[PDB]
């Protein structure tokens, strides 16, 4: 795709989220860069409204799959880059098992040479002392597969996957993800065969940062198609 050529080097990234979870209103700003040649993302997020009222790990998936590494032989399946620069809408329902849900609506597009992810997040039905509002999730992140299928009537894709957040007691908080993406612009976009994204993520803290924040290093490779 024409879109793919926008990702052959290092691309600056901005993330901006406004959220309301059970009436706790908050905002997050993030900055970093992506190098899709290596499936590589580095991002630092800051809660600009004070303390984040949900655990940072629960927002990782919401906070740019155009930075996935699609192997050359899978280039024709890369919807995300093909929608660029005009971008795509990315919507999800994230269902925390035995707890509340997030509904997210994001637009991912270029502003100049910078790839921007602007998100609105709404969370409802959370338990006041569940794992989310009670801040019982470990500050770490597991590796997951994102299963992608075409959504031809929307000129886009959908995805399903299961995120597992480690709980401080050693248990796991499941977050089921359902996802739909739709292109914003009028260029041709790629409608993929079934495949998945193999994701690994590492969370850290900036020792000099006293605002509430998260540093994310992530690697993503598309897979599941051999030819
Ligand atoms: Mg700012
Ligand atoms: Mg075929």
């Amino acid at each position: 795709s024409k879109g793919e050529e926008l990702f052959t080097g290092v691309v600056p990234i901005l993330v901006e989220l406004d959220g309301d979870v059970n009436g706790h209103k908050f905002s997050v700003s993030g900055e970093g860069e992506g190098d899709a040649t290596y499936g590589k993302l580095t991002l630092k997020f800051i809660c600009t409204t004070g303390k984040l009222p949900v655990p940072w790990p629960t927002l990782v998936t919401t906070f740019v799959q155009c930075f996935s590494r699609y192997p050359d032989h899978m280039k024709r399946h890369d919807f995300f880059k093909s929608a660029m620069p005009e971008g795509y809408v990315q919507e999800r329902t994230i269902s925390f098992k035995d707890d509340g849900n997030y509904k997210t609506r994001a637009e991912v597009k270029f502003e100049g040479d910078t790839l921007v992810n602007r998100i609105e997040l709404k969370g409802i039905d959370f338990k006041e002392d569940g794992n989310i509002l009670g801040h019982k999730l470990e500050y770490n992140y597991n590796s997951h597969n994102v299963y992608i299928t075409a959504d031809k009537q929307k000129n886009g894709i959908k995805a399903n996957f299961k995120i597992r957040h480690n709980i401080e007691d050693g248990s796991v908080q499941l977050a089921d993800h359902y996802q739909q993406n739709t292109p914003i612009g009028d260029g041709p976009v790629l409608l993929p065969d079934n495949h998945y994204l193999s994701v690994q993520s590492a969370l850290s803290k900036d020792p000099n940062e006293k605002r509430d924040h998260m540093v994310l290093l992530q690697f993503v490779t598309a897979a599941g198609i051999t030819h």
